[PDB]
């Protein structure tokens, strides 16, 4: 389970970010329901400190596509 | 998803945090599953400088009795 190494780039757009945690957790065979928490915790938490801080600021419970628009 | 606030204390023990991470889990409803991944990635993640340090040092694949040990 290396999707902790998964962060975002201080530069980064969030999109690039999120294409590649995704891609990972195919890798790792997660399932729709593992999907589901990652998106929740870990996707914020290893995002830059602005996104990180907008996602935190959506609230828990944010569609991903919410996420993207904030970032 | 409060889950990202369960974080280990500067001098918490981690088995005091281990108590109040699968705690808030159940709350959570979270399945075994989703446990399992927890566990290789938040735990690890929301652990002090130290803690996470070693755990980190342990290696993707360790088992909580694991790191318990190694902190």
């Amino acid at each position: 389970t290396s999707i902790l190494d998964i962060r975002q780039g201080p530069k980064e757009p969030f999109r690039d970010y999120v294409d590649r945690f995704y891609k990972t957790l195919r890798a790792e065979q997660a399932s729709q329901e593992v999907k589901n928490w990652m998106t929740e915790t870990l996707l914020v938490q290893n995002a830059n400190p602005d996104c990180k801080t907008i996602l935190k600021a959506l609230g828990p419970g944010a569609t991903l596509e919410e996420m993207m628009t904030a970032c």
